[PDB]
């Protein structure tokens, strides 16, 4: 939904660390 491209750019990088 419209909610992943928010939570993308917190969801995107927390992946990483």
């Amino acid at each position: 939904g419209e909610e992943e491209l928010q939570e993308n750019q917190e969801l995107i990088r927390e992946k990483s660390n």
